[PDB]
């Protein structure tokens, strides 16, 4: 098990990553930006594909047969990921036309130095780190490359200590935090669109300086609503073979709510959770919603 973990993850710059991104990771790190792409930061599973398919909408103004030209993790191409030579996010940004959409999981400090010099928007995006855990949780099960997580309390004793890929929720958060206070950084909450999807939707236009329009912000909400979502090969990543994702065992698109944490921790996971995250989170005015 702990064993399990060494064999499939590896730091780089003190975090915890997927052995296969870390062997190519001097691509990431010299990874050349260009002064208007669009970077989309999440911590993993934080509904990273929701807010780039409103994204991508946004950028073809609504056009949703140009949203099905390809698969999502080709037409936003997740940065620093790498199969060897079956995956490429850099290679596959590199010969991009603009505007290019980048996908990245990365805490800022990590982030490639060229975004930040060519000044290139962000949006960052998170969730409660409850219902993370349970969807990171289920991830583990069916994506190929992670280790046996075991019993749900013992992965989230994994979660809570950072031991995972991508390293702290608790200090991705905070440090995304304190960045999207610039005004190149759009911060939002997970359960905020959940809660009113017009709202964050229209934030997400005008963030991205395009015009918005009844007809267009009905389009994204209904397009990119869960139901959808989870029907679109585009989107639901049904296309990869089950040796990478076994969607068998558990969907991609899972339960798609808040609050699924609920139904995962037990009592005591969740009194021992609460007492480590208030440890955590006590210094920052980062506040989420578990409901
Ligand atoms: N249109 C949508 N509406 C609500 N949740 C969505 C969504 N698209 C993806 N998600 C949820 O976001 C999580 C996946 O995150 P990511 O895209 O960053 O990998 C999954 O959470 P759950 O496992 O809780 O259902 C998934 O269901
Ligand atoms: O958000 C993701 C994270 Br975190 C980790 C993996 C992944 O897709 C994959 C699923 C299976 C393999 Br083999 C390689 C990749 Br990349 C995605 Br989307
Ligand atoms: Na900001």
């Amino acid at each position: 098990s702990e064993l399990d973990y060494y064999e499939k993850f590896e730091e780089v710059h003190g975090i915890l990553m997927y052995k296969d991104f870390v062997k190519y990771w001097d691509n990431v790190e010299a990874f050349q930006a260009r002064p208007d792409d669009l970077v989309i930061a999440t911590y993993p599973k934080s509904g990273t594909t929701w807010v780039s398919e409103i994204v991508y909408m946004i950028y073809k103004e609504g056009d949703v047969e140009k949203c099905k030209e390809d698969v999502i993790f080709n037409r936003i191409p997740f940065l620093e990921c790498r199969k060897e030579n079956l995956m490429n996010g850099v290679k596959q940004l590199d010969e991009m036309n603009s505007p290019r959409i980048v996908k990245t999981h990365l805490p800022p400090e990590l982030l490639p130095a060229s975004f930040w010099e060519k000044d290139c928007k962000i949006i960052y995006l998170c969730r409660n780190a409850k219902d993370v855990a349970v969807s990171f949780y289920y991830f583990f099960l069916m994506v190929a490359g992670h280790p046996n997580p075991g019993s749900f309390p013992e992965f989230v004793e994994k979660f809570m200590q950072g031991q995972v890929p991508y390293g702290s929720w608790y200090k991705h958060v905070k440090s995304w935090w304190e960045k999207g206070k610039s005004p190149r950084v759009l911060f939002l909450f997970y359960e905020d669109l959940k809660e009113d999807i017009r709202k964050e939707v229209i934030k997400l236009i005008h963030f991205l300086e395009r015009k918005p329009s009844e007809e267009l912000v009905d389009r994204i909400i209904h397009h990119t609503s869960f139901q959808e979502m989870k029907n679109n090969p585009s989107t639901n990543y049904t296309t990869l073979p089950d040796e990478i994702m076994n969607q068998k065992l558990s969907p991609f698109m899972r339960k798609g709510i808040t609050g699924d944490w609920k139904n995962h921790f037990t009592e005591a996971l969740n009194e021992k959770f609460d007492k480590h995250y208030e440890q955590q989170m006590k210094e920052s005015t980062l506040k989420f919603r578990t409901e």
